[PDB]
RNA sequence: AGAAAUACGCGUUUUAGAGCUAGAAAUAGCAAGUUAAAAUAAGGCUAGUCCGUUAUCAACUUGAAAAAGUGGCACCGAGUCGGUGCUU
DNA sequence: TTGTACTGTAG
DNA sequence: TACAGTACAA
């Protein structure tokens, strides 16, 4: 009658299991239908479902930003082209078809191949003039004659796709591009940190240093030989060498055990900084920003090498100069190659493949493979000291197009075409009439609070508009409603506080939410001669808002000695500094110098809307908007100030916790504790741990605010809501099986935030009194893993991740059993351990205590336990996936005859275009057709399946008859049609198990029921001395391991049978059982080890390529799904106790 | 603890950038190389400077869909579950 | 002309 | 880890 059901919650895995209230897990004759013999299978109510992990949204994220991006771009180019065409159709009628057209082969352009003028000579002379895009544009800055207009438009054009960034605001002055600038800017950050112990830096020329063309790492030197108190290995030359580019690490900076790598020109380099300023806090990221725009600087200056000339444009003259230069090194490698070293030089400038200058150019090696491969080669040369130098400071043989171009401010970019524009504004009238209307196109930019410029049709879209026309940068300014939009983007961007939802959030730059930290810190202080309120106030005042960084030799030096006299003074609570800091009241201290105002309680609201304005917007215009409001407080000389500080992040708690709610009896909000507790301070979480305290009962109350409904609001990891999901249809589906019974009590694993309890309780407890506000009809139970680990470990029901997926179901059991045993044992923990300790288990049979009912005898219940564990049935479910994503890999690979490639675009026949490879095949589809095969046509019939990809799924289920007549089959029938999607499960002779893992790909589906024994000397038989328990323990696992050594063999031979009856690799089973008689002699440890990597053969899933001592063994592919057109289709549940087999071989 | 807004620079693919000489040639010697156009998920319709890789999904019967419904129990055993006995 | 085996590929 | 490319058995 009463039952309990466990559950074991994971990222990949679910388990399940149904006990009696005897611990006995039942059995029952399931129905199964289809039109297989099979009418009642037997099935134990104990398994486990296993899925794929969650993907979280930042890769899709990532590409339809990318796309947007592109579409942007192609808009911007879209506009030149509306505004060059009246005039450019009146000089080539043809030319934008032509660029157009530039990408198909000569067969399918309509117009002539050459795009640029259409006549070979006249493509050629222009080939000689300009051999790059940065000759003709600097021409087009330095020339007074008239231009061809085609020719402003491609460098235009140029300059409007690839318009460089917009990280500096406002035009370009020396403050902030200038090396010296910033460097001293971040000087001046690294001594407002590290304040004590200064770093000066006055006399010295970081122009002369940072910008020299001389080797990255002698700069390095040189410039930590010009600060003597510092070294290459220090602090400030690591942030030097990752303002230069040398990858330095900062593990030794900080003690760190794990190595620190940061590099700025990696593919991202904000993630690994993100886990670096997470172990040692978020005030050095000033530092860091500052580095990195140190990097910018130096970089922009290195590739601006005629900055030391105002007479041409820079950008483009210093990229002729750098063609100039490869040119005429190329010339003299090429000379001095052919003459001093002859052999390889074919090698070099012929091979196209062996990373060479032809492998540098016409095949796909980088920079600096090309300086890997060419510096043996010049060591080993001779006369090649002027060229090798500059391969030393990477300056040798560059491309115009590189990944330094990152560095480009947009700024240089706008003044060629400004000086292009103005060059040729009397030639050409409606140059002078959209010289604005370029510029503009160059230089708008979304900002951050429109968002894409949608028209309802957008889930991410929430930008207002106050007309009903298309949007142009030229009137951006007139349509959108930049207030609403902005009003908009506060209220869906901020996040809500957890302990507290409907809360806005405080940002972790906010004063109040620097007080809260600071006294949290603060108030778990014990000095030896706990604080009391007055002493906070006096250290805060005197020292908190005074200094940034508070030291414990500061704090005792002077207050205790200078106020309360105190001679010798010991504390306790804090170990060298406080790690928490007022950074922000200092900063606006530093800014306004108006201090007795930040110190009125009446500007709390006014100041916090102002850290609020700059912490949501990046932009100008809006922070210049929003506090325009308070003009009248202070003038413009600190407005222009604070209206280019910015602040990032946002804080975990809101305001209304803070100075919020207030205590019933007390009368003290928390930051009111905070200020003073009586003797016994007390900290945050201990206000809120703390039951005599009505703050606990007013948290729970204000919690709470279809079943994909309920789902459809949820929060908490990606990974794990899977495994909440699939938890609850499991629990729903036992429910169903055991006729609609509800269980007495559910164990759910795990201080950890178990809102799954939260769901399950409102699940299955729907009904309520006027007296009762919830009926406990159902207990769910939250347990530690801590405990049940535990119990395994102690009581000898060891487990391993190796031998088969068995030990899901079995810790679900397990969590079942402990949980009854715990509520029935100590009915008085019940408030603890339900929703809304160990010693009992080792007299022989335990009791109640205040009842008679017998909890657990140390008995038959081991012997029922251990059964269960030693028991063969367990229902392993892999849920049926239909694929999804991207419907093949991104690589475009060359042309080819194969008609296996997949054209990129629909007029584009990949057998002269190229195309991607490797699709994703969505699900696989059963069909019966007859085929017209051979020269003489007959129809022969033919059963098999054909994989539906993700980009012809849509085709496909629009209308699949004529999508399967397009592929060859013909008479097809329609009602025979099966959607089979991974992971479909066929059973085929003698038991053997295949998961279709696509239309030709298999995989092992079969369960090696290992007894509990093996599993038991197989755990012991490894970690031989890493037990960490007793001795006499220990030397018992030992003698217990030593004298059982025919189990090894015995467990061989259960493989050798296994695999000989289900996975079916003779040539494998031949190799292991070779490499096992040869290495028989070997100790236990590393055939222990061995013997555990050696059940991935046997392993449910895709066979895998596992290695033995030294032996590694190839994994045996089933490429051929020719073998489950006659086995029997297995329709399986969620838990797996429902099937439907369908026998395929009475189709067709 | 998730989710979202704005941009950059690469990279890949095809084409354009006239290759020369000896050549019956399968080819050999030499010269040259740095750039640009276009696409960057096929595409979709409410046609927006929007959307298209996250989440969700065993089978069958109703239902456009949403969604709802469909599968006896006890005992003895265990190689992926089997057998025995009542019941409609 | 159709299946298997081994190695390489993948923003 | 499924798919691609090349190399053999009939």
């Amino acid at each position: 009658k009463k039952y309990s059901i466990g559950l074991d919650i994971g990222t990949n895995s679910v388990g399940w299991a149904v006990i009696t209230d005897e611990y006995k897990v039942p059995s029952k004759k399931f129905k199964v239908l289809g039109n297989t013999d099979r009418h009642s299978i037997k099935k134990n109510l104990i398994g486990a479902l296993l899925f794929d992990s969650g993907e979280t949204a930042e890769r899709t994220r990532l590409k339809r930003t990318a796309r947007r991006r592109y579409t942007r771009r192609k808009n911007r180019i879209c506009y030149l082209q509306e505004i060059f065409s009246n005039e450019m159709a009146k000089v080539d009628d043809s030319f934008f078809h032509r660029l157009e057209e530039s990408f198909l082969v000569e067969e399918d352009k309509k117009h002539e191949r050459h795009p640029i003028f259409g006549n070979i000579v006249d493509e050629v002379a222009y080939h000689e003039k300009y051999p790059t895009i940065y000759h003709l544009r600097k021409k087009l800055v330095d020339s007074t004659d008239k231009a061809d207009l085609r020719l402003i438009y491609l460098a235009l054009a140029h300059m409007i796709k690839f318009r460089g960034h917009f990280l500096i605001e406002g035009d370009l002055n020396p403050d902030n591009s200038d090396v010296d600038k910033l460097f001293i800017q971040l000087v001046q950050t690294y001594n407002q940190l590290f304040e004590e112990n200064p770093i000066n830096a006055s006399g010295v020329d970081a122009k002369a240093i940072l910008s020299a063309r001389l080797s990255k790492s002698r700069r390095l030197e040189n410039l930590i030989a010009q600060l003597p108190g510092e070294k290459k290995n220090g602090l400030f030359g690591n942030l030097i060498a990752l303002s230069l580019g040398l990858t330095p690490n900062f593990k030794s900076n900080f003690d760190l055990a794990e190595d620190a790598k940061l590099q700025l020109s990696k593919d991202t380099y904000d993630d690994d900084l993100d886990n670096l300023l997470a172990q040692i806090g978020d005030q050095y990221a000033d530092l860091f920003l500052a580095a990195k725009n140190l990097s910018d600087a130096i970089l922009l200056s290195d590739i601006l090498r005629v900055n030391t000339e105002i007479t041409k444009a820079p950008l483009s003259a210093s990229m002729i100069k750098r063609y100039d230069e490869h040119h005429q090194d190329l010339t003299l490698l090429k000379a001095l190659v052919r003459q001093q070293l002859p052999e390889k030089y074919k090698e070099i400038f012929f091979d196209q493949s062996k990373n060479g200058y032809a492998g540098y150019i016409d095949g796909g090696a980088s920079q600096e493979e090309f300086y890997k491969f060419i510096k043996p080669i010049l060591e080993k040369m001779d006369g090649t000291e002027e060229l090798l130098v500059k391969l030393n400071r990477e300056d040798l043989l560059r491309k115009q197009r590189t990944f330094d171009n990152g560095s480009i401010p947009h700024q240089i970019h706008l003044g060629e075409l400004h000086a292009i524009l103005r060059r040729q504004e009397d030639f050409y009238p409606f140059l002078k009439d959209n010289r604005e209307k370029i510029e503009k196109i160059l230089t708008f930019r979304i900002p951050y609070y429109v968002g894409p410029l949608a028209r309802g049709n957008s889930r991410f879209a929430w930008m207002t508009r106050k007309s009903e026309e298309t949007i142009t940068p030229w009137n951006f300014e007139e349509v959108v409603d930049k207030g609403a939009s902005a009003q908009s983007f506060i209220e869906r961007m901020t996040n809500f506080d957890k302990n507290l939802p409907n809360e806005k959030v405080l940002p972790k730059h906010s004063l109040l939410y620097e007080y809260f930290t600071v006294y949290n810190e603060l108030t778990k202080v014990k000095y030896v001669t706990f604080l009391s309120g007055e002493q906070k106030k006096a250290i805060v005042d005197l020292l908190f808002k005074t200094n940034r960084k508070v030291t414990v030799k500061q704090l005792k030096e002077d207050y205790f000695k200078k106020i309360e006299c105190f001679d010798s003074v010991e504390i306790s609570g804090v170990e060298d500094r406080f790690n928490a800091s007022l950074g922000t009241y200092h900063d606006l201290l530093k800014i306004i110098k108006d201090k007795d105002f930040l110190d009125n309680e009446e500007n709390e609201d006014i100041l916090e809307d102002i850290v609020l304005t700059l912490t949501l917007f990046e932009d100008r215009e809006m922070i210049e908007e929003r506090l325009k409001t308070y003009a009248h407080l202070f003038d413009d000389k600190v407005m222009k100030q604070l209206k280019r500080r910015r602040y990032t992040g946002w804080g975990r708690l809101s305001r209304k916790l803070i100075n919020g709610i207030r205590d019933k009896q007390s009368g003290k909000t928390i930051l009111d504790f905070l200020k003073s507790d009586g003797f016994a301070n007390r900290n945050f979480m201990q206000l809120i741990h703390d039951d005599s305290l009505t703050f606990k009962e007013d948290i729970q109350k204000a919690q709470v605010s279809s079943l994909h409904e309920h789902i459809a609001n949820l929060a908490g990891s990606p990974a794990i809501k899977k495994g909440i999901l699939q938890t609850v249809k499991v629990v729903d589906e036992l429910v169903k099986v055991m006729g609609r019974h509800k269980p007495e009590n559910i164990v759910i694993e795990m201080q950890i935030t178990k809102h799954v309890a939260q769901i399950l309780d409102s699940r299955m407890n729907t009904k309520y009194d006027e007296n009762d506000k919830l009926i406990r009809e159902v207990k769910v139970i939250t347990l530690k893993s801590k405990l049940v680990s535990d119990f395994r470990k102690d009581f000898q029901f060891y487990k391993v991740r190796e031998i088969n997926n068995y030990h899901h179901a079995h810790d679900a059991y397990l969590n079942a059993v402990v949980g009854t045993a715990l509520i029935k044992k100590y009915p008085k923990l019940e408030s603890e351990f339900v929703y809304g300790i160990m010693n009992f288990f080792k007299p022989l049979i335990e009791t109640n205590g205040e009842t008679g009912e017998i909890v657990w005898d140390k008995g038959r219940d081991f012997a029922t336990v251990r059964k269960v564990l030693s028991m063969p049935q367990v229902n392993i479910v892999k849920k049926t996936e239909v694929q999804t994503g991207g419907f093949s890999k991104e690589s475009i690979r060359p042309k080819r005859n194969s008609d296996k490639l997949i054209a990129r675009k629909k007029d584009w026949d990949p057998k002269k275009y190229g195309g991607f490879l490797w699709p994703t095949v969505a699900y696989s589809v059963l069909v019966v057709a007859k085929v017209e095969k051979g020269k003489s046509k007959k129809l022969k019939s033919v059963k098999e399946l054909l994989g539906i990809t993700i980009m012809e799924r849509s085709s496909f289920e629009k209308n699949p008859i004529d999508f399967l007549e397009a592929k060859g089959y013909k008479e097809v029938k329609k009602d025979l049609i099966i959607k089979l999607p991974k992971y479909s499960l066929f059973e085929l002779e003698n038991g053997r198990k295949r998961m279709l893992a696509s239309a030709k790909q298999l995989q092992k589906g079969n369960e090696l029921a290992l007894p509990s024994k093996y599993v038991n000397f197989l755990y012991l038989a490894s970690h031989y001395e890493k037990l960490k328990g007793s001795p006499e323990d220990n030397e018992q696992k030992q003698l217990f391991v030593e004298q059982h050594k025919h189990y090894l063999d015995e467990i061989i031979e259960q493989i050798s049978e296994f695999s000989k009856r289900v996975i079916l690799a003779d040539a494998n089973l031949d190799k292991v059982l070779s490499a096992y008689n040869k290495h028989r002699d070997k100790p236990i440890r590393e055939q222990a080890e061995n013997i555990i990597h050696l059940f991935t053969l046997t392993r449910l899933g895709a066979p895998r390529a596992f290695k033995y001592f030294d032996t590694t063994i190839d994994p045996k592919q089933y490429r051929s799904t020719k073998e489950v057109l006659d086995a029997t289709l297995i329709h399986q549940s969620i838990t797996g106790l429902y099937e439907t087999r369908i026998d395929l071989s009475q189709l067709g």
